[PDB]
């Protein structure tokens, strides 16, 4: 089982030593992340490794990078690593490939337009009220708060509404069947046992499709697709995403039904657990540096006075904000990678890259790369000063990707944050506790995760 084992020692491209049938995926017992730097430190510029059969490269070179992510990703670099069974999920944005995810990226941009954002916030800023109250009310009896749970149920509630124009307060509505279904809606653990199998056998995946066996939970799915056709059914009686992607089906075009109900689907999966999870790396960072706590307190004060309610334009005003999401996002990139499938032998830069290798930027290596960031492992909103600002590499520093196919959600998800943590800010402050770790510990999983859950107290500014 070494068929496609030979290829880097061929290229004289460095590396681990593969196993048959495995590659080296055994590699993966300390996680992704912690690979990624030991190769970065031990093969240097790049390295060559195998999950299972398949080939992977990775690369640091920032000028190799943009090569990949922008220039060309059109003709080469277009499509993600196929990764599981998929069913009719295959349509969403994140996973179609070359011409229709070009299609839907064009059809799916005027929805992440900024003007759409601003239609938006005063509907996501009304669960940042709902979420104060939801805090006041617990930390007004002590003690310990598990950040995951609270950030959770206002990533649903803004979801729900920006995307469906449900209403509900998910944290004490816990069993409308919208917030019991969406809940489940998590992000891949791809060192679950059942992706390292379809790793190591792919010719399996097939054999699931067949058998209708999806990696989307097909009674979530069920729900979500009769929801919307319902809703798109009674609303021939602004502004969400379903209400934008319903017009711009009336006129490479024809968005079509069952295209849109997956958009909807995978815009939940990419933004509820990924925009929960950095407000809980962010508030974890800011409990243990009082420091910038108190700093950004006192920036949001200056900017809305007496409480006041933040608008988009306040927001973008918050430069310090800015520098906590930031700083944040490099020392937790939740994607950890991105990748592009080299679909035709290819010489980028000086290095030959043959069809089919699965080129890999390991962004949690490079955000903590020696060279270019002083005291990579600190908490240093600094770094994102304005001053210092232009020493950062677009390529080296890329929490949402780069190019043509990055993150569609980005100034949505920036915003979302934002907002939240304003509104919070501007009530509270947070202590660590020592239920509290510290410090914080990643799990070994696929997931940039807290190994246990943050847990924090709340006391209200009153
Ligand atoms: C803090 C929250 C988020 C982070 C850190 C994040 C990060 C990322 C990253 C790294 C990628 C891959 C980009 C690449 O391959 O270069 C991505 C893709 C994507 N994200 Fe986000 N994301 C977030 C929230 C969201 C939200 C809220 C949405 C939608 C509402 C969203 C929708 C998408 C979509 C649709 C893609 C694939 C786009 C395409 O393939 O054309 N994401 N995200
Ligand atoms: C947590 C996670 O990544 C999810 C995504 C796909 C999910 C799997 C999908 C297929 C599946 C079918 C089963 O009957 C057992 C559970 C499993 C094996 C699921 C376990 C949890 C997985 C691995």
């Amino acid at each position: 089982g070494t068929h496609s084992h030979g290829l880097f020692k061929k290229l004289g491209i460095p590396g681990p030593t593969p196993l048959p049938f495995l590659g080296n995926i055994l590699s993966y017992h300390k996680g992704f992340c912690m690979f990624d730097m030991e190769c970065h430190k031990k093969y240097g510029k790049v390295w060559g490794f195998y999950d299972g059969q398949q080939p992977v490269l990775a690369i640091t070179d920032p000028d190799m990078i943009k090569t990949v992510l922008v220039k060309e990703c059109y003709s080469v670099f277009t499509n993600r690593r196929p990764f599981g069974p998929v069913g009719f999920m295959k349509s969403a944005i994140s996973i179609a490939e070359d011409e229709e995810w070009k299609r839907l990226r064009s059809l799916l941009s005027p929805t992440f337009t900024s003007g759409k954002l601003k239609e938006m916030v005063p509907i996501i800023a009304q669960y940042g009220d709902v979420l104060v109250r939801n805090l006041r009310r617990e930390a007004e009896t002590g003690k310990p708060v598990t950040l995951k749970d609270v950030f959770g149920a206002y990533s649903m509630d803004v979801i729900t509404s920006t995307s469906f124009g449900v209403n509900i307060d998910s944290l004490n509505n816990p069993q409308d069947p919208f917030v019991e279904n969406t809940k489940k809606l998590l992000r891949f653990d791809f060192l679950d046992p059942f992706f390292l199998s379809i790793t190591v056998f792919p010719f399996l995946i097939p054999i699931l499709e067949v058998l209708n066996i999806c990696v989307f939970p097909r009674e979530v799915t069920n729900f979500l697709r009769k929801s919307v056709k319902r809703m798109k059914e009674s609303r021939l009686e602004r502004v969400d995403f379903l209400q934008l992607m319903i017009d711009s089906q009336n006129s490479h075009k024809a968005l079509s039904d069952l295209e849109l109900v997956a958009q909807s689907i995978i815009f939940i999966f990419a933004g509820y657990e990924t925009t929960s999870s950095v407000l809980s790396f962010i508030m974890y960072e800011l409990a243990t540096h009082p420091d910038v706590q108190q700093k950004l307190q006192e920036e949001i004060d200056a900017v809305l006075p007496n409480k006041a309610p933040p608008t988009y334009d306040t927001v973008l005003q918050m430069e310090y904000l800015d520098m906590v999401v930031n700083e944040t996002l490099r020392l937790f990139p939740i994607a950890m990678r991105l990748e592009r499938v080299c679909k035709k032998d290819v010489e980028i830069n000086g290095m030959f890259i043959p069809k089919g290798v699965v080129v890999m930027i390991p962004s949690y290596a490079l955000h903590r790369d020696p060279k270019y960031w002083t005291e990579p492992e600190k908490f240093l909103p600094e770094r994102f000063s304005k001053k210092n600002k232009d020493n950062i590499d677009p390529y080296i520093y890329t929490p949402f990707g780069s190019g043509p196919r990055n993150c569609i959600g980005m100034r949505f998800a920036l915003m979302n944050m934002k907002l939240a943590l304003i509104r919070v800010l501007q009530n509270f402050s947070f202590k660590p506790c020592k239920e509290t770790q510290i410090p914080l510990k990643l799990s070994l999983g696929g997931l940039l995760q807290p190994e246990k859950p943050v847990v924090l107290k709340v006391e209200s500014r009153d």
